[PDB]
């Protein structure tokens, strides 16, 4: 007593949407350091009939029978989440639960403090994640501010993590979980100097890993596994799988801390797992610890070196002078534009990026850079000498957007009234579209 | 630079446990009340591109731009949420970000009461869910007993809520909140006099409705929205959507609570939404807005009731002695089996159900139920001469259960070993994979 009518034939109206959005993914230079393209079999798993299942609990302690082939697919994703982040399984444990990163990261802070327990982050306005404790003077914006008591760390002048000022505050402040890895921090972290502090306090490592997941599992930055107690990471960015996360704990340092972040997972914080979703991370997590993927990870880093260089060499200023990661962060100081403006004028030319802060910004109001990555172009196929391409596209969209700044003036709602029909801009997004247009997609 | 060779190819072994367990649910006489089976259309959603998306923020509203498609597809599932429901949009707000049940109660508790806040919500030993409030004496079991002071009531000796112990606990423990809406309750609620309840002592009402939620939509059980500040409801039980679910919100009745909601889910609790969720649950809600899909859920109450009845023709006793909606809890005290020993003997027959609470167990420890519900089947095509086939199953379960239980004890250890090879398991096991497999299958 269903109907089993096709998608286009059930919603057309849909049906279009999807389709439209399809096209404009495809014809996009998608520079969003948290973004990706999963393939056709994540894609398979997450529409699986496996999502009809209820299974509540733990595999071999579930709530209700009928489990079976789910705690194999939940057994499964386990093993080859270990196994990809060259870890044992008698040292480590990880939890596959969790529906989104946020989540993750609430739900293993609570384990770790619990309510009222003291946490310290990196500042959002910074590059930390809201999840890392952020507040604002106004509200206390995140529940991890909220929940938790929290303080916040801030970089240095020159875009770097300052241990001094780290070390200054966790003395005085003597926090139970200290929080590195972060979501647009343009370096590698010193885990082991982190590592050094939380033991002079006795607080927990918390490393968040969402951003550089890949990097962590192939080697190619540094590895939290060996100093943190906790590694938290998403699956969706440059991991490429499904929207999901995974909490990692630290068993031999701390005996008991399985039970404390299982419980926190559910039946603490979620109810029912979305099997579609563990099923996807199982399929990626194969493809995860292949040495073709490590060729793609480490052709990311490359496009992000030529990316850098190309910047660079255009006399655009990036925060800290380059990156060691898939991320750049652009300072737009120099030309007198904000970093809402520059997005703008980019969604008008099909190419996605995101307002960003930097060190100078104080406010949130009006962050004076943009962010950009290479994971998902590197999916779409872009190699090194791809990137003065688009290198040449930001510094077009910088010029074009300095131009309709002094036509239409400094403020936002006057600014955009330049931009539909402007000439130059639909001559770039039809260079635009017919480069992205043209690479392989999933 | 990617692999998009299909599931099979890309992962065999991943491809077999989920064809495997697709025959176990084709061949599973399904009565787990909270679950049903998605169409083609609603997993075609769930697979779909649109979850590469980061779109954090709310439509016209993002952090990001490229997101003109994204908020279409958003606009459209909060206006048929809002229809499906027939709450006019001048009236009643809607957020449909949240990624489960679970997170939605949380998010939208917070948003009431924030940290510290008093909740009242049902005991879980007497049908209430976990996200109601629930603990016990070893441990704040559930975040909500935690991040907020929860008090827990009771239903009577016969299974009904006890409005009188309800209000007497309500003018002591002087709450912001009172959650009604329940996970294991065979009947209909008094939301009017819950609202009697809230006003004398200026409490907010919650309706969690996920398990009535197309009874509530077609009207043919009472109708929250009449009387509550808050409904919440999951997507995927008896609406048979894609797992997500859905906050609406009383704008006359609270002016300011549609911010309060929209920031606790974003950006207090929750990150980037899932976009193949919102438009998995967008494509399901044009079908619940449809007269079949109400035809569907007459359907599910007709074989309820003939479930019903089937099963008091044997002597089997139900709690509250019938059903309203869609499940009942049998009360198995008559034959001296606990029910995990049922759920196990279902278990091996292909009969999913699970084991369930009774009013006069004092702990959650061996309770002497199952629940049982027929959405699931429903949707498979069963009509009300079939409940008979089923109450027949159940029967013959109970027995050899009682009988297993004298040949090896009552001990859930030396039960179990009876199980695997019993003749007349591997018989009605035989029967139920014959029946069930010739059924409609979406
Ligand atoms: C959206 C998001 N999520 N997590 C995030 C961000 C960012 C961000 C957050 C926010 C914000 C501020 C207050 C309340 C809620 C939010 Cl989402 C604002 C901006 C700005 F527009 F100002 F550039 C940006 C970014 C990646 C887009 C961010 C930064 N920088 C960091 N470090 O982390
Ligand atoms: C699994 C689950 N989630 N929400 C739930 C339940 C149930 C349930 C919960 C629990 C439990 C108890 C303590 C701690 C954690 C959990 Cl998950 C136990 C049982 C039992 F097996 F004893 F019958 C059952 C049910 C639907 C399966 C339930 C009941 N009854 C209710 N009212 O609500
Ligand atoms: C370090 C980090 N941790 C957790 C999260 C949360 O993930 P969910 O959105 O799945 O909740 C993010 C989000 N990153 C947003 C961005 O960088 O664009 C993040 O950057
Ligand atoms: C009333 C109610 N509310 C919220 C939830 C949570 O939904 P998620 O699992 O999507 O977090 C449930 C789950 N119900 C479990 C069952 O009845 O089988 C529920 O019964
Ligand atoms: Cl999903």
């Amino acid at each position: 007593m269903f109907n089993n009518e096709p998608l286009e034939q059930i919603d057309k109206e849909l049906h279009d949407i999807l389709a439209d959005e399809e096209k404009r993914q495809r014809e996009t230079i998608n520079l969003i350091a948290s973004e990706n393209l999963t393939n056709g079999a994540v894609r398979e798993c997450l529409g699986n009939r496996v999502s009809n299942k209820y299974s509540e609990g733990y595999p071999k302690k579930r709530y209700y029978g009928g489990n079976d082939f789910i705690d194999k697919i939940e057994e499964l994703c386990q093993k080859r989440a270990l196994e990809a982040f060259n870890v044992s399984d008698e040292e480590w444990g990880v939890n596959v639960q969790p529906l989104s990163g946020s989540a993750a990261n609430v739900q293993a802070l609570y384990a770790l403090v619990g309510v009222k327990g003291k946490i310290m982050g990196m500042h959002l306005c910074s590059g930390g994640h809201l999840t890392h404790g952020f507040f604002d003077e106004k509200k206390k914006v995140s529940i991890t501010s909220d929940m938790f008591e929290s303080k916040l760390y801030k970089c240095n002048s020159q875009g770097y993590v300052d241990l001094d000022a780290v070390r200054e505050m966790a003395l005085s402040f003597k926090p139970k979980v200290i929080i590195c890895g972060y979501t647009s921090y343009p370096r590698d972290i010193d885990y082991q100097q982190f590592r050094q502090i939380c033991d002079e306090v006795n607080a927990y490592l918390f490393a968040d890993i969402s951003h550089i997941s890949s990097f962590v599992a192939c080697n190619i930055l540094n590895n939290p596994f060996l100093h943190a107690d906790v590694v938290t990471t998403t699956t969706h960015k440059i991991l490429r799988g499904p929207r999901s996360a995974l909490i990692f704990f630290n068993k031999k340092r701390n005996p008991g801390i399985e039970q404390k972040i299982n419980s926190a997972v559910f039946p603490s914080f979620q109810g029912g797992p979305h099997n579609n979703k563990i099923a996807a991370v199982a399929c990626q997590l194969k493809e995860v610890h292949s040495p073709a993927f490590k060729e793609y990870t480490q052709q990311v880093l490359l496009n992000s070196k030529a990316l850098a260089k190309a910047l660079i060499s255009k006399q655009i200023d990036l925060v800290t002078n380059g990156t060691d990661n898939h991320l750049i962060v652009v300072d737009l100081r120099k030309f007198s534009i904000t970093g809402s403006k520059l997005q703008e004028t980019c969604n008008a030319i099909n190419v996605s990026l995101n307002k960003n802060t930097i060190p100078s910004d104080v406010d949130c109001v009006s962050p004076s850079g943009v962010r950009i990555g290479t994971p998902a172009m590197t999916t779409r196929g872009a190699k090194e000498k791809d990137m003065e391409f688009i290198a040449d596209v930001l510094a077009r969209a910088i010029k074009i957007t300095v131009d309709l700044q002094e036509q239409y003036g400094k403020k936002l709602v006057d600014f955009k009234k330049g931009l539909p029909g402007n000439a130059q801009l639909q001559q770039l997004k039809q260079e635009v579209v017919t480069w992205a247009g043209a690479l392989p997609f999933p």
